[PDB]
């Protein structure tokens, strides 16, 4: 009877309360997949437990042993029930998962230490003072692998190559190699991440260009699972109640910084 | 064989060609969604009629006869096979019909004549002199009778009520009163439709204030039908390989007259 929702320890998604260690289960978390979790279960009317994915990854399969890990592992493989997090629906998972409609809009962005003289992806593309990166295992590094779009092409023949590596473990990870980085790495990372993280202290860092796409978010489930009907009616009742959007806005904006 | 693609003449997504009347069948129109049939049938290799829906409506259910109307009527009543259209998912068709995941991001916009003493929504709902309305049978007009947020709940009552009608029968007509209206006019559409009057001349009509929704398009079939999932997976494909943007630059921004 409690299903369990896999998610992604992400801010400001899923974050852990200042006195996490103190408290058990549901409890230790909060943050916008938080939030809409309880929401969702509120409306599909099922009791939850919030499961930190393992090995700390979105979801990507091995070309090699052509396993799922991460969150989309865990739904694969039958290990957990539904994951509410900022997974990103894409072709290649669709195949494999089902997915709500989305609950939230996004695109690849990039992300730069203030002052850097790089304005779009050409920029960077023409250039190899300031080197740049994306997150292992997950979209944007997918987007750029599969690209056949010159500019882009072009990024990716230099990431794979790069050394040493410009592919983190975690965004955090990413943030924090372009703050310390002096204006030399840029990091290519969902506009949601990067809007949040331009809001926050040290406000070293911003958002440049436009996105390189447009995409969504969706709820996840294992593939015909008789959870992915009510799930997505029920992300979009909170779409149509405005409630996304408060969720977005006490998330983002409301405790901004900078 | 082949099968009934229902559509709707909204500019860009659908069109006359300008010498439509020495045409036959798909020959006769153009446009955004023309072109998105043509791609999708490609990769679900269908052969396939567009058929201008005959009430030249969205779809909305009469409250009285319980019974669909426009592009939403065709596929519930088992009269077209597939709707390529900008028709907005929304909760109470999804149950009736399926839909691909998105194509195309919009939110309802406030459209006004140059130099319109207008910013919001807040600002309309506290005034009187301007008067503004919204398409009749489509999701705008649901959006506001539906809102529980108070300044929609104001400009609802208004509306709802206004002599003479604030509803139009098309886009177009509402797109005429707001140009004829010598700013006392406002007309509330979506984004993209509001972005394309604004690149055309006569260059008279500007999109003001931020969106008041976010919500996505998608490509309908009839709830359950077989076609519903290769449709998704091309609508994912297209979006991967960069074609639904190259498809919204060449029919917005590249002939851009403004
Ligand atoms: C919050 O509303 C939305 C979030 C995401 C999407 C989406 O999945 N897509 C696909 C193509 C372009 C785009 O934005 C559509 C609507
Ligand atoms: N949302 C992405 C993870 C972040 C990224 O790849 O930039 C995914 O679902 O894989
Ligand atoms: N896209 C809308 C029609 C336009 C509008 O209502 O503003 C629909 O599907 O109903
Ligand atoms: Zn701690
Ligand atoms: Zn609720
Ligand atoms: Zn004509
Ligand atoms: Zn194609």
């Amino acid at each position: 009877r409690t299903i369990v929702v896999t998610t992604i320890l992400e801010s400001p998604y899923v974050m852990y309360k200042k006195n996490h260690e103190q408290l058990e289960g549901n409890e230790r978390y909060e943050g916008y997949c938080v939030d809409l979790a309880y929401e969702i279960a509120k409306h599909v009317r099922i009791k939850y437990k919030l499961s930190i994915v393992g090995d700390g990854k979105y979801g990507a399969r091995d070309p090699e042993t052509k396993i799922w890990n991460g969150m989309v592992g865990e739904l694969v493989y039958g290990r957990a029930d539904i994951a509410v997090a900022p997974l990103t629906i894409t072709l290649v998972r669709e195949e494999v998962i089902d997915f709500s409609k989305p609950f939230m809009s996004l695109g690849i962005s990039i992300m730069i230490k203030k002052g850097t003289p790089i304005e779009s992806a050409e920029d960077l593309a023409k250039q190899t003072e300031i080197a740049y990166g994306t997150l292992d295992s997950g979209s944007t590094k997918e987007f750029f692998r599969r690209s056949k779009i010159a500019v882009y092409e072009k990024m990716w023949s230099y990431m794979k190559s790069a050394e040493p590596s410009v592919f983190t473990k975690t965004t955090a990870d990413g943030v924090a190699r372009v703050r310390k980085s002096k204006g030399k790495f840029a990091f290519l990372l969902e506009s949601t991440m990067n809007e949040y993280i331009e809001q926050r202290k040290p406000c070293d860092t911003m958002k440049v260009g436009g996105n390189l796409d447009s995409k969504g978010y969706g709820v996840a489930t294992p593939k015909g699972s008789a959870l992915g009907t009510p799930v997505n009616l029920a992300v979009l009742k909170l779409s149509e109640q405005g409630i996304l959007d408060k969720l977005k806005n006490k998330w983002w904006y409301d405790k901004g910084e900078c």
